[PDB]
């Protein structure tokens, strides 16, 4: 798995990209990883965002599926033709498979003017596919086409700033992190959904009825990237947060994400959060803990300012928990198809201090897991 250490690549704020072939002869494109979503999906068209696109003309291996496909958002849009090509990871496992792509031929606030990518890599479950679950993604062909073993793992290790990291495709590489994985059950696979049973701040229990934290959803997200929370619970974590950071006092906006806040820093004064997640066995749980340098992120992007200035990177959600870039910077996220679970390790890159460490610390008994899904 060496070859595939460092593979992944991006600026701060525009998502983790991962070099792709696709077509014969092979056109090389870097494309967008994304565990929320279910289609891979690039741009077939002269966009003048984009660096690159995929041609079909120069394909000889492109077979039309004569079906189109309209994937809204809240915000915007994606549209394309959908069709089956060879595709190849030139930092992946020595494979090619034959993929579903859909051509995308227009969009509105998908492509990001300023990005180094071209397209989108689904790697959740068909479930979540547009238009509909027979449409098979990426992974799932990859693993019937070769031996491969279903399961892939992620390195997000952050800092317009560069940022790194690691897909490690069909594998688990030890020296990414330190110390013991722990496991999340996947609760259904469409979404990489699990359940948080516990929240605490500065290891203080919110005591709220562990189901609003996962209310609708709890999932693992690498195209997010903020840490994102249902109201009720982001309301309670925020005056948590608050009276946690006494020492010195911030305008509603900035918990809001409606403006940022300057130095020119104290992490001190900032409370860890903790997730207690459903672990493998009845009645037995374990937790992940994040640091301020995980959930207060830089914004290089001011133009008006010369200061540090930061944003809160939790944020108010109605589709759920998002365990986005805020949680995944802190572990390497073991994605374990094969046994229907996530893994957690404290990630070897993660950005830290000399006080505090993000940590991955179990076992803990939890009663009553269940209760804490959706229904
Ligand atoms: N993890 C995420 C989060 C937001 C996303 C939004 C889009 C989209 C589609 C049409 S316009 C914008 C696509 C994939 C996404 N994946």
């Amino acid at each position: 798995f060496v070859e595939m250490v460092d593979n992944l690549r991006g600026k701060s704020g525009q998502g983790y990209y991962v070099e792709m072939t696709v077509g014969s002869p092979p056109q090389t494109l870097n494309i967008l990883v994304d565990t929320g979503s279910s289609n891979f999906a690039v741009g077939a068209a002269p966009h003048p965002f984009l660096h690159r696109y995929y041609q079909r003309q120069l394909s000889s291996t492109y077979r039309d599926l004569r079906k189109g496909v309209y994937v809204p958002y809240t915000q915007g849009k994606w549209e394309g033709e959908l069709g089956t090509d060879l595709v190849s990871i030139p930092h992946g496992p020595n494979v090619t498979v034959r993929a579903n792509i859909a051509a995308i031929t227009e969009s509105d606030k998908f492509f990001i003017n300023g990005s180094n990518w071209e397209g989108i890599l689904g790697l959740a479950y068909a479930e979540i596919a547009r238009p509909d679950d027979s449409l098979e993604p990426f992974f799932d062909s990859l693993v019937k086409q070769t031996h491969v073993p279903n399961l892939f793992s992620l390195q997000l290790c952050g800092a317009l700033a560069s940022v790194g990291g690691s897909m490690i495709i069909g594998g688990i590489d030890h020296s990414l992190y330190t110390g013991s994985l722990w496991y999340t059950p996947i609760r259904r696979e469409w979404y990489y959904e699990v359940i948080i049973v516990r929240v605490e701040i500065n290891g203080q229990d919110l005591k709220m009825d562990c189901k609003e934290y996962n209310y609708d959803k709890s999932i693992v997200d690498s195209g997010t990237t903020n840490l994102r929370l249902p109201k009720k619970v982001f309301e309670a974590a925020v005056k948590s947060i608050k009276a946690a950071s006494s020492t010195e006092k911030f305008p509603d906006g900035f918990w809001l994400g409606e403006q940022l806040v300057c130095w020119q820093t104290p992490w001190n004064i900032f409370p860890v959060i903790s997730l207690y997640l459903m672990g493998e066995v009845t009645n037995q749980s374990f937790r992940i803990t994040i640091l301020p340098q995980q959930y207060l992120r830089p914004v290089e992007d001011v133009a008006t300012s010369q200061d540090d200035c930061y944003k809160f990177a939790i944020s108010q959600s109605s589709t759920g928990t998002v365990m986005g870039a805020v949680i995944m910077e802190g572990f390497y996220v073991v994605f374990d198809r094969a046994r229907k679970r996530i893994g957690f390790a404290v990630s070897a890159c993660h950005v830290h201090d000399e006080f505090r460490t993000a940590a991955v610390e179990g076992p803990f008994v939890t009663l009553d897991m269940e209760d804490c899904g959706y229904n």
